[PDB]
């Protein structure tokens, strides 16, 4: 069986265990992070020398990297409903998937660190406001991309995409900061809603 390593709480697990369940996998979970176990151990450090979550065994396969994960899932698992194989409309999810990495999870991280996970070590207002700031540039940018579809983040059908993309629209709706009415967002999370999926790993209250 299929094994994910890492807490249930990381938006980055939630990737991996939401994939799974849209794809129909069976898998086992295992607590590892912050808060959970200790990553920082040799055991888990020679499966992941980045000692994050999170990290899967497919029998004798080790992946990490949570969008290299998902990806790996709807490639092995007769993804290509969620994840096509045609390049033009692989790469309309792409654009999102890595962009979410990139740009989207990098401008949240003094305001997240400082609000949610209250640390100590992040208590500078300037620059709580200036990531808050950046990240509000971010959600706008995906605010135009659900105004121009009206759907889903790459188009008319749930992808792949939509996958780190609700997470990290969940998170900013979590996150205790004030927000820009953003109505293509909202209408966004509210169709997602039929998916029971969605409802279990990304709208559940967990930041
Ligand atoms: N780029 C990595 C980031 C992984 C990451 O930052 N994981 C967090 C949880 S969301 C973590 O393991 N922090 C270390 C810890 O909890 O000890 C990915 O997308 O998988």
């Amino acid at each position: 069986m299929l094994q994910i390593l890492g807490k249930p709480t990381s938006i980055n697990v939630r990737k991996v265990l939401w994939t799974c369940a849209e794809l129909g996998l069976a898998f086992e979970r295992e607590d590892w992070g912050a808060g959970f176990r200790p990553t920082n151990v040799p055991e888990f450090l020679a499966l992941n020398p980045n000692a994050m979550v999170p990290v899967i065994r497919d029998g004798d396969f080790v992946l990490w990297e949570s969008n290299s994960i998902i990806r790996y899932l709807a490639g092995r698992y007769g993804g290509e409903w969620l994840y096509p194989a045609d390049a033009r409309e692989r790469a309309r999810c792409d654009q999102w998937i890595d962009w979410q990495a990139s740009e989207l999870n990098r401008s949240w991280s003094y305001a997240f660190l400082a609000l949610v996970r209250q640390s100590p070590a992040h208590r500078d207002a300037q620059q709580i406001e200036a990531s808050r700031a950046n990240w509000a540039k971010h959600m706008a940018i995906v605010e135009g991309q659900l105004q121009r579809t009206g759907a889903f983040i790459a188009g008319d059908a749930f992808s792949l995409a939509d996958i780190p993309i609700a997470l990290s629209i969940n998170r900013w709706l979590e996150t205790p900061i004030a927000r820009d009415d953003l109505p293509a967002v909202d209408a966004y999370m509210t169709r997602l809603a039929s998916r029971d999926a969605y409802r279990e790993y990304c709208r559940n209250g967990t930041p």
